[PDB]
């Protein structure tokens, strides 16, 4: 038994990150085949983050312009170019490590493990969540831009993010492997600023059913109520509204817990409405919405 | 910026990963040259765990009753022995991924990072700590045996924990890497309790400190106080009581944010008799306690 905030084992994107030196920036990039892909502002300074002209500035750099490095190893770029808000450089020399994957643009509210990277290195991995306000909430120093998101399925390594910027608000902004951007930023320090951030309410309840199987059983009590009485006082709390899919996603979880889908919402409800009188639920003293329902069934598989 | 719970790189440690099993019971095992680690309980079965005399049912077990499998090849054992309760299976082929490591046996309140396993297969990582009790607040389900916790030190992996027991209490205990039990537990399935779980002191000021640099400042206060004076409101809290080594790994931490030690002691102080009146720091609730000081300077390097 035993519940607690999950990565994925990072090993197999480890195996894909390396430095990317253009000029005076250094920043780490995703070597997978022959390409290596890292945040297109590695062709920018300090000055230039105020306002670039990213295709102006891709004029005047070549391909010897990009230093890609991979330990003590150096990596030949013979073919760049600029897709979107990420850069695609071209190497002679495919990576050996290159596991299963694909290019995957998640939805907001979906979890990932990110790999924080410096100067090509990895330094730790910890479990984040797409806000609704298509931010996140992670740890990201500087030279951590280029460290990616990602989620494994038994052999394929499902690539979604990339990190690009820190908002003056202290949260983090990045794109998926396309180079589109996760919500409405831009690669470029102006005065950036996030919606109301939400909390994903099919996560809550996800995680609610995980504190059910594991012992922390003060919340359950005797209430229920309908989905679009729910959704009023989930409304008031700035609570993402619950749609069917969220209650079907949720049917394995309420399956085997013998809890109705309903009744978990009208638990929820109370705990909106009363607090939590100083208790704590799995170990934590608030309601936490960074569990997808996959992530509790996969934790209790 | 930003802070988060970070767990080490587990790529070093994925390739360490082997699955033994022995008779009807498999769990997992760390391959480490040419020898594996794994719990001695493996040559037990569900009615052994009642009261098992290990060096009975060793006797009884030789080379080939251990098979250990690496993916789709097989180890072959050619010796064995046993140490406190790991099993130490010594194999033709030594581990082509070894990296650079020791054993080490970490102290009540380090941490330490946790790589899940199942059938020899990691599943995930996630950042653990040594609780006073000598239990640990992790994530493991049935055949989670054999998994290990480790810290990396640039290259060298140190691994410090291999989990064993699940306590009837819902908490985990095991063993270093040497076989000895971390605390008074044993690999015997009885009623065994863990002393009152109190709090790593020293943890939570670092994780104050944290919450000072990255913006959450609305705990700081115009307060001050003495060492043996906040012991005696910790000690009623249930707290580890503070040393003056733990003022002084402090002291980096204390130098940058300019506020003295007895200062954020003083302002802990306050938040253990008023509570935290339903604000949060860093994101949190209550006050954690999984950071230690070098966590802290490591994600704030
Ligand atoms: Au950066
Ligand atoms: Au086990």
């Amino acid at each position: 038994s035993g519940f607690r905030k999950m990565a994925f084992p990072s090993g197999k994107v480890e195996g894909c990150m390396v430095q990317v030196t253009c000029g005076t920036t250094t920043l780490n990039g995703l070597w997978l085949d022959d390409v290596v892909y890292c945040p297109r502002h590695v062709i920018c300074t300090s000055e230039d983050m105020l306002n670039p002209n990213y295709e102006d500035l891709l004029i005047r750099k070549s391909n010897h312009n990009f230093l890609v490095q991979a330990g003590n190893v150096q990596l030949r770029v013979i073919g760049h170019s600029m897709q979107n808000c990420v850069l695609k450089l071209k190497v002679d020399t495919a990576n050996p490590k290159t596991p299963k994957y694909k290019f995957v643009r998640i939805q907001p509210g979906q979890t990932f493990s990110v790999l924080a990277c410096y100067n090509g290195s990895p330094s730790g991995v910890y479990q984040c969540a797409m806000r609704p306000n298509f931010t996140i909430k992670g740890s990201f120093l500087n030279g951590s831009c280029g460290s990616v998101g990602f989620n494994i399925d038994y052999d394929c390594v499902s690539f979604c993010y990339m990190h690009h910027m820190e908002l003056p608000t202290g949260v983090h902004a990045g794109t998926d492997l396309e180079g589109n951007f996760y919500g409405p930023f831009v690669d470029r320090q102006t005065a950036q600023a996030a919606g109301t951030d939400t909390t994903i309410t099919v996560n809550v309840l996800a995680w609610l059913y995980a504190a059910v199987i594991n012992g922390d059983r003060w919340f359950l009590n005797r209430f229920t109520t309908t989905l679009n009485d729910f959704n009023l006082v989930a409304m008031k709390y700035n609570y993402e509204p619950l749609t069917q899919d969220h209650v079907d996603i949720l049917g394995p979880l309420s399956a085997q817990t013998g809890i109705a889908v309903l009744d978990m919402c009208a638990s929820l409800k109370e705990l909106l409405q009363n607090g939590m009188n100083g208790r704590t639920i799995l170990g934590s003293a608030l309601l936490e919405d960074e569990f997808t329902p996959f992530d509790v069934v996969r934790q209790c598989s």
